[PDB]
């Protein structure tokens, strides 16, 4: 519908400032539209910002949190002291400056930087982007972010309170396909959670299901489990969710199709992006988001392992026929 100063067409005039913050983020924050640590840090940030939302606290007369309100930036002084928010300060400050410089709300800016960051990573779906979240927020209550040492019952209860079913919890975890850890075992800094930390694919669901065989570092870190090969890090909650009877069949269904996985993830992220808001009050500016390059590789069981190495945990469905690869066991380099 309208033409923005740069000659681009958009549906609403409210979308025109976003082409300018698109260029800034791609050039600066993402260092030339790359899919590296700034994208992975922003994905941790959008979850940690959005999940500080609790209907139960509200119901009990307490402030339950404003959801996707950018409070992790406006109140970084209190929220970055939370256990789950370590290693985010440098990214929060960079985002703060962009927000202030373009006059956009912090909650909107985090949703936008997630959609734009994912467009730099092959295989990603185009995420919906809505604008209009108010810039005013209050600090998130503590203890609303799931931890890697939490039991599955604990994660599903916290996630369920926020509004997600067990299925959507598994769908949301597709973001660990673009992930590493820095603070759980600092000895193997940026060890990847799957073999393709720069490709949004199904490898994370396949690989967390393989039998834990290797200790990748000198010792085990917090909430660390044995992984299937050198260089890969396996987190306890991911290992447990892969195997728990409440989430095992959805986890298994996510292994053979990158198309189904992307579809499910996009839908769960659209829900997470408006926690604390009425989406009918927001303006759709999804047309600003660029397409990612396609991922043409097929799902594989890496380095000589076969179906006999995966710990099938969904009792009702047989494991999908996934291709195997020859070669020895891969050793993963740190995520860039
Ligand atoms: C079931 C809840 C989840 C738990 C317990 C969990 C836990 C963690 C932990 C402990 C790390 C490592 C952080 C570090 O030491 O550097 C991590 C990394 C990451 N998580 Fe999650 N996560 C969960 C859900 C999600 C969701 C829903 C998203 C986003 C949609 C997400 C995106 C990421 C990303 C992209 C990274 C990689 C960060 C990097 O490489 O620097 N996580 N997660
Ligand atoms: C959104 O709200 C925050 C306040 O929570 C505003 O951020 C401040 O902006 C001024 C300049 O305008 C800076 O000097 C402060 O350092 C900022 N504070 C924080 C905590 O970041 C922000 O400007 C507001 N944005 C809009 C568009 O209203
Ligand atoms: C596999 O090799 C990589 C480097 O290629 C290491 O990061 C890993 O620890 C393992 O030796
Ligand atoms: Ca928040
Ligand atoms: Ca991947």
């Amino acid at each position: 519908s309208v033409t923005c100063p740069g000659g681009q067409s958009t549906s609403n005039s409210q979308c025109c400032v976003w082409f300018d913050v698109l260029d800034d983020l791609q050039t600066n924050f993402y260092q030339g539209s790359k899919c590296e640590s700034p994208v992975r840090k922003i994905l941790r940030i959008v979850f940690h910002d959005a999940i500080g939302f609790s209907p139960a606290l509200t119901a009990a007369g307490q402030f339950g949190g404003g959801g996707a309100d950018g409070s992790i930036i406006a109140h970084s002084n209190i929220e970055l002291a939370f256990p789950a928010n370590g290693g985010l300060t440098d990214t929060i400050e960079a985002l703060r400056a962009v927000g202030i410089n373009h006059g956009v709300s912090f909650g909107d800016l985090i949703q936008f930087a997630t959609a734009v960051g994912m467009s730099n990573c092959p295989g990603s779906p185009r995420l919906e982007f809505l604008t209009g979240r108010s810039n005013s927020s209050q600090p998130s209550p503590p203890s609303l972010i799931p931890g890697p040492g939490n039991t599955v019952t604990a994660i599903l209860d916290r996630m369920g309170d926020a509004g997600f079913s067990p299925d959507e919890v598994v769908d949301l975890l597709a973001a660990h396909s673009l992930a590493s850890q820095e603070g759980l075992n600092s000895a193997i800094f940026r060890s990847p959670l799957d073999s393709t930390p720069q490709v949004f694919d199904t490898q994370f669901y396949i690989e967390t299901l393989l039998k834990g065989t290797t200790q990748p570092g000198p010792s085990l870190g917090f909430a660390e489990e044995l992984s299937p090969f050198p260089g890969e890090f396996r987190m306890r909650s991911d290992a447990l969710l892969a195997r728990d009877s409440r989430t095992a069949c959805r986890w298994q269904s996510m292994t053979s199709s990158n198309e189904v996985m992307g579809q499910r993830y996009r839908a769960a992220m659209a829900k997470m992006s408006v926690l604390g808001f009425d989406r009918n009050a927001l303006t759709d500016c999804s047309d600003v988001i660029p397409s990612a390059v396609s991922n043409n590789a097929a799902p594989v069981i890496p380095g000589g392992l076969t179906v006999d190495d995966i710990e099938v945990s969904c009792p009702s469905e047989p494991f999908p026929e996934i291709a195997t690869a020859s070669g020895p066991l891969p050793s993963l380099a740190p995520a860039p």
